[PDB]
């Protein structure tokens, strides 16, 4: 189904972060990050799509939110490169996961919700 | 419709914050908080049906949030009392106000989703 | 000092300067009683504002005046202000730091609890 | 000092104590390279890593180590560690303080930054 949701927002101006990219990644045995799914946010703020259960098995992974491109485009210079969000997908009963990301030009915050469907 | 909406979110167990009791006033000629609307948020950490387009009009309200009987009730001795948020909503087109609170025991954020439907 | 205030800018990166804080105590008949107010300096902090004697058991409100700081940076905020609401000393005499983090549309507040 | 480093705990109102922090400089072949590492001290606090000659233009990494920090507690948090990734000094040297505020299942980060 989709076990995995982004969604990011502006605290500047109270919006959805909108067509802001996203990329995730998964830990390879040689410790190194492979590919494994990306996307621009919607209208909302949100994205979806980017996974299934069968697919996203217990592991190490990396999303990585282009937050300079953001800032960039509304005309402000900011802090970081990007935000990246590292955790570890656990198996134990069935899960959701919804990573938020609350965005500021010198600041960030992020938040998992982790819910079972 | 749906022209208020509250979120609470509970970041020490990456949860939405359930039953959690929220008061809605609104400020009078004379200075003072009139109660406005009030529920509990419900098992996706959210809180809807507050009010109407009709009688949500343009005034300062304001939002209190009672998160010390949430934690007392996971057995953690809490800072605050309550969160309270204030605002003036104002007319100018269409708009929908989403107030989100992110919940730590010694510590709260809280942002607003202005958007237009 | 037994209590602190720190507001930072997180759109500029910066402490946030000359920020109106009022503080109260509710009084006996459950009204709020102005305590101490002061302005942040250039470092973003408000010292100065009790002292330990005068500082007993109560319920206090930290008023922090967002808007206006917004406003004369030109940025229309949506908070008329920041309060924190919390009981001190109830178990004795602590030192708080009640810290604050801004932007136009969010903020975040966390206090610092020490035993001297 | 050009970088500091501070880390509070928003469940316990207190600051994190003896938390791990690894800086790295990502290097030529856009590798990274380690630069400095440190512990945070009692008041939640790194000083001392680095000096205004060495820390000369680039890219940077902040990496610290919330798990463990989490874990000593008894908490299973979310995250395998906070980074921080920004470039440095492109306009001249500038002090950078860089804030952590933990939660078990959030996190947030805002930089401080001053011209000398």
């Amino acid at each position: 189904k989709c076990p995995l949701m982004v969604k990011v927002l502006d605290a500047v101006r109270g919006s959805p972060a909108i067509n802001v990219a996203v990329h995730v990644f998964r830990k390879a045995a040689d410790d190194t990050w492979e590919p494994f799914a990306s996307g621009k946010t919607s209208e909302s703020g949100e994205l979806h799509g980017l996974t299934t259960e069968e697919e996203f098995v217990e592991g190490i992974y990396k999303v990585e939110i282009d937050t300079k491109s953001y800032w960039k485009a509304l005309g402000i210079s900011p802090f970081h490169e990007h935000a990246e969000v590292v955790f570890t997908a656990n198996d134990s009963g069935p899960r959701r996961y919804t990573i938020a990301a609350l965005l500021s030009p010198y600041s960030y915050s992020t938040t998992a919700v982790v819910t079972n469907p």
